[PDB]
């Protein structure tokens, strides 16, 4: 569903991830959550073009790709962490030609350069772990 979709969320991307296709994810970080993952995948149990993994313990926002069975180099730098315990957030993920552009609460969060060059093969949004979703638009 689009409203209050329960976790784990699996949503098919109609014609694959178009360049300029934006995904909106509104949710809530439970006060006793450890971590949640937003995964843009090549199907079920295939490559993850972008893995976004807020971790409540260290307050990190890890980005990586799982490609050909293996994790790449993590990217961690941010200017703000909107995923604090008990906080609501509004995410905007826009698939660019050369990078994802992610905003949280209207504010730039990070860019993630494409490691999977052919992003259009991304056909599955996956959201997992310790998160409550109010709204997901794909
Ligand atoms: C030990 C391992 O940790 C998790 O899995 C994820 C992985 O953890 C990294 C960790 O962030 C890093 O400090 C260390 O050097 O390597 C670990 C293994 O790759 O990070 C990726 C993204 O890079 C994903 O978040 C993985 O889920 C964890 O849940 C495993 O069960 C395991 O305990």
């Amino acid at each position: 569903p689009t409203f209050n979709p329960p976790v784990p969320y699996f949503g098919r991307l109609q014609g694959g991830l178009t360049a300029r296709r934006t995904i909106i994810i509104k949710g809530y970080v439970p006060p006793t959550g450890k971590s949640f993952a937003i995964n843009f995948k090549v199907g079920s149990s295939g490559d993850i073009a972008l893995h976004i993994n807020p971790r409540m313990g260290n307050g990190t926002v890890v980005r990586n790709s799982l490609l050909n069975g293996s994790w790449g180099s993590e990217e961690k730098k941010i200017t703000h962490n909107p995923f604090g315990p008990g906080q609501f957030f509004d995410l905007s993920i826009r698939c660019g030609l050369d990078r994802f552009k992610v905003y949280a609460n209207g504010q730039h969060l990070f860019d993630f350069a494409h490691r999977l060059s052919a992003f259009q093969r991304v056909d599955t949004l996956e959201i997992q772990g310790d998160v409550t979703l109010s709204y997901v638009q794909i």
